[PDB]
């Protein structure tokens, strides 16, 4: 037992709430991103329809998948997230996607936007999250590397040159 | 020959109604999908584990019959509405609380929400069917798979 | 502003005394032709030996899943089954598995005699549970056709020109 | 003592008009396997990939389709008949146009086509499922799966 | 050179008790996969879903082990009887109570149905590992399974 | 330094007509190939059903995976298919499959003998087909050793001592 | 405090050259049978070929398996192997495969001879190998079982009533 | 050759004895939380066992992996990890295991500890290996990011609320 | 016994000639490759996501024709040289340009590029096949794979 | 009927000795495991790739060899100890020294404590199958799988 | 109307010369993966890890290719002889030495097995491409796949 | 819409020329040890061949990988890559690779020296990476971890202790 330590209880790392709603902000946006994007994917038409359609899929999943590591993050550091209907809707920086079919051009449009919105919110408490948890940074930029990438490829389909 | 001599012909279009119908159960398993996933993050006590993972495998079933729903009306020329503005404001599921909530409590918030859900798809049948036998047959689906996770829900807080 | 409902307990469909008395009737001829099923796959003997012995592990298979159906939809609409082997014995309504070894020809006849009694109570039930819960007539569509494919499949060996 | 003591019981036994319709959604969907790969081949244009790959999707829902059918008139103890002089005598699919063909002409072609093979299952559904409602679910599923390749396919060209 | 020149070679031949001993396992095989359906169905209470899964695991170890059993038996020329009748009127098990059951019981009624099962192979083993030590190794595959799974389900009510 | 081309256009290799037209006769032969041994996959009954069911449905297989890989190849190479049913029927060398139900050994020998045509047609455009075009050749090479090794699996069944 | 072995140089099992001779006796047998099984494979003709041929492939996956795990544990305790064509032939005990085609009914009694004869070797030198080694009479149960399954789906086809 | 290096030799990044001694800290408790977390697999009973059984399986995996992940770190860095029972007894800073059955409520409060005991390590290190090494750290967030995951996922089974 | 006396019998080897035509092949199939990912990150447009995709598939069948070229090379005791230099040196490729482009020319640029390794392949293809039909067989697959890529790139500029 | 009519058996209960013999055999596997682990690290020079897999093929066989022994030690009513100290004070394998070694040396060290460990499993087999020859059986994998392994790796240092 | 109307039409027959050709393949065949066997059990010394399992992966080649060329024979109708007998009095290729072989050994003598093995199908293949260019196209699939392993294997004793 | 932006148009990150030459200057050293890894799986000969000739294998698949991840992350920041094979040649910081066969002990030291000059480049840059765009600087981070252990894994053939 030579370096053993002899203390019965010893307790994990503990998110502040500064960080907590950090981490609270990137979840919502995150939700809404996947929301609009469902959205996006069932009610885009026109000229390329079904590389949009399954792109749009590809984002869902991954602002999906996403969410899920932001929101255990936070349960791993004693916070606590909320991502319902109502909140998500309150909180979400994301501008409105708009209702009914919309055109390919129109959706790569506005969904490059709306990945943009969250990458921005990401980016916005990246060094705050950074200074109290390098690890949780480290999330963020998987984050901020997918969804940049799906950005690209999205709106790589309205680039004229 | 028996072929067709048309150029032009036009696919099965659902009435209004028959549209507001698929909307109704889109929204309440869009609803249930986010209060699964909420569920799923912020259950604690006895037994979390099973409960966690119970909570994943409702919320698949929802995610995909979310997207089951959307198409069907996209196929039959309706619109879906899935944005968290419309959910939060049209879905007929009692509220999912926030904060943490106990394993016993969470089985009966969200078998009351299945319910819910169940009674919706339940509550527009014989007018989906009435139009269109093809898309009742994904509302049974739909009733059979998410009243199974009602049942695997629940059973957790049965006493004897 | 709000669509919610404000009810604490929500109560699930409940089976009425007869619904699930006839998915039990389904229940034990299901397993009584996935225990026959095993019994002819073990003792079939002659020609064409292998492509039964295969077939019949196929049908125990679906009879199987089928059994599971059921039970599991009787537990969700507060059913309670019984597959024991007293109750299958003393209530299924297929003829009786001959003991010992059978010819391939004879194994074709009588199991094609035994789907066609499970599909029989499948069929006599089918409209009664169809009145009270569309969603559980669909499963008992599948057992339907999942079983007549494999009386297809199983009784063709034996039909002549 | 439940057991029933006949020797021999006979199974569920079709009319021949029910294999007759049968028959009919049988011809329409081979049809629809060979129009689809025809234009799979000879689709040229913008967008080329996604159609030739949809169309493929096609192809492998309406072969999937046609044995479902087909092994279902088997096990009612109908005869199916998918051989090429009956396909091209019997289908009710207008022809598909020779030669390489821009890929918003397949977008309609090909849309017609499917309609056309809906609407022929939609026709025989209600004799159908009077007599066998197992079989009349198989049609749902094909309706189903049909009307979705209809709209992924079709939506190529919908200007809004 | 060294070719043996007899035409029909004679296989292994198990006596009709080594038959009648492998039997008896067989019944019971198949009656604790029985017992372990309806203890799956059935079971209610705390900590379901484990319970519910590690049910389902113990009938699929069960259902192989009867299958490897049955096919030994046909391989040395003896005759399985697993019909429903046979299995009820010779099972040692006791019976399986009706209803739905709390996990607390079930685990203690499924512990004592794999110990019943157990105890027949472990009672034939000599009799059987004298005439061939081959089957005797099939016989330790169920032993050594089926006590893991009465442990792995016993444990659930273990007080310590 | 550089052994780069300079050409802003570098064309393909172009079929002639006859190579167009010795690979539509291939392709219709094939496709009706297929369409032939799907109808004795549902319509074989008798002796050996089950092994017959399941070898005509590999051949299916790859009698479709050969029209495709023969249509496309005509593609790659500047050549226009047509698979169309009715073209198919007007043009194939195949004899018609009979209709109504038919006996295993009925199906083996009508089977064996259209995979023979088949193969034949084949064989028949070959040698002008490797004299334009040595890679398509190798195509037909996996076509007859394929459909060859079908017709001894299939044709086995009726042969005796 | 330790209960650690102090030797730098730790032996294992080594086999007796009549352990060594009985494995040596297996393998042949297991070799000759994997050759004789793909020589029927090959070359059974008539009613259910296809059973056959895709049995008998079956059991020269699990012949093959065995060559090489007796052949490796013939390594293992310091025994060496021949598994040549030559030795194979002048050393199997069994019965030779006749030539040419053979007919499916000939064939199942063929075989079932020759695994029947394979056994026998293996429950021959059984005793002195449990003797000697128990570990690798486990793995001869195995061969026995997997074996005689193998004869029993096999000889099948040609037992009446 | 524009731009290209003409050393015959170019060494790789050498780890300082320092950042040697920080990582050979975390490796040992990685090691000593895989064996105590197996004790805690065989040992453990009641209320939930299932549930806990399979949870303190997925922590040894990770565990297993993040003690290769930096025992190779090390080698990749010229560092030489030490992962004997000896040095992880005498060197590791986690509370013993106690022996013997232990209650699921004993379990979880027991494995929390000790996997907040091998966190705080890497946590300890975690500047001083940045500093030296940003890519190494990387790895540390890794761990440290699925080893609080996993206490979340374990001490949730005791929380009462 | 048939059986060969010698101890040291040597493998097939290639002329100088015959590896220096297979190394032609490879540098064009390294340049193809190398131009393929350049085109895969670069290219925007209209159905720019088609584009991308299939662009990986072309490099995916270079890459995998380059190591097929060059161990074939081994084998016959040959010898690649597949280095950046050399490929830049010795390609006959045109050169592919720089900077994003849009996927209209990189349907046309692509084309070109592939049809000039086809073009090498073609060219070298009888004195290979003349020295050793097997390494032309591997030509062949070259070709056919090529050539399909060429068809399934141009189609998207291809007009009605 | 032949129905037992208990309502509490009793499984198997392994006696101290036999809870004891598998003890020795469990901390000779983690041991093993553990050496293995250091060897496959540390191992450099001519030959590395072969013996650092191989090492963790070792490893791989003699953890799950020591689940294996822990678990059914725990269905026979016995407790395992794999705890670190308890390893390192009763394991019988000669000691791995620390620091970088050569193949050569490695290969040696490895095969010495393979052949201690499978030295452990002999002594206490007879005892065991005495007792519980299921459980033999499980001796009998590990005998085998660790000698396969002692021949892989001593294999490398052979002399013509 | 492009119908042929002879009711039973020949496949595609091989005269007994092609047929004997093809024997002549197969029994090299069969004698290399018997050797291969043979070598990969028994060869010791540095690298044996990397040619224990190089030479299953020829096996694994030469037993498929046996099969090809056996499959092939009775496509076209000749009959196959793999007996062990026929094999040693046949085949073409050096007996392989009995006793453990050292891996530099064991690699020299398995290039000459292979060499000897591509050497007899590189002989019969101008006949076999006279009479059927199918069959020879299996034949360059067998030269090319067996003269990769000679290369992969030689590789090792390779000084340079 | 309480916490939504109104913006219609959101930019994403766009990186900065330096970074834009920095990522490219890490791109071509990819490529170029993708050819000559490559160049020395194809020409490797002697000892110990086959684990090489697999290892350079691995190690080029990584590179590879690490090519597209570089090049398409300057996509997602608006920045263009050149993988052209005149501009690797051109701009790489890599050793030449030499011509011919060569032995497996010169391949494990001029392929260590080319692995640890690319690990250099992406050393040299992570800094003026990391203070632009962290996000990135963990994509070189797997970029180290990954060559720098398969450095390891080749040089240590050549080790002599
Ligand atoms: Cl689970
Ligand atoms: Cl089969
Ligand atoms: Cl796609
Ligand atoms: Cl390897
Ligand atoms: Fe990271
Ligand atoms: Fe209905
Ligand atoms: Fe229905
Ligand atoms: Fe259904
Ligand atoms: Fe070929
Ligand atoms: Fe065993
Ligand atoms: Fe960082
Ligand atoms: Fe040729
Ligand atoms: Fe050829
Ligand atoms: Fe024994
Ligand atoms: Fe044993
Ligand atoms: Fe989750
Ligand atoms: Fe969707
Ligand atoms: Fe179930
Ligand atoms: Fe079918
Ligand atoms: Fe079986
Ligand atoms: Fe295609
Ligand atoms: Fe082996
Ligand atoms: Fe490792
Ligand atoms: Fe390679
Ligand atoms: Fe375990
Ligand atoms: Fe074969
Ligand atoms: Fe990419
Ligand atoms: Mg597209
Ligand atoms: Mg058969
Ligand atoms: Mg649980
Ligand atoms: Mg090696």
């Amino acid at each position: 037992m030579s370096a053993r330590r002899t203390e019965s209880d010893i307790q994990g790392f503990h998110a502040t709430p500064e960080f907590g709603g950090n981490l609270q902000k990137v979840l919502v946006d995150l939700i809404e991103l996947s929301l609009q994007g469902k959205q996006a994917h069932w009610n885009v038409v026109g000229s390329n329809f079904r590389d949009l359609h399954l792109q749009l899929d590809e984002l869902v999943d991954f602002a999906r998948e996403g969410s899920d590591t932001i929101a255990e993050r936070m349960r791993a550091l004693d916070a606590v997230p909320d991502g319902r209907s109502d909140t998500v809707a309150a909180t979400t920086t994301l501008p409105e996607f708009p209702a009914f079919e919309r055109s390919t051009a129109d959706v790569v449009d506005l969904i490059t936007t709306r990945i943009n919105a969250t990458v921005d919110t990401i980016r916005r408490v990246h060094d705050a999250v950074d200074a109290e948890d390098p690890s949780t940074a480290d999330l963020l930029h998987g984050l901020i590397d997918g969804l940049e990438k799906q950005a690209w490829l999205i709106r790589s389909e309205n680039r004229k040159v």
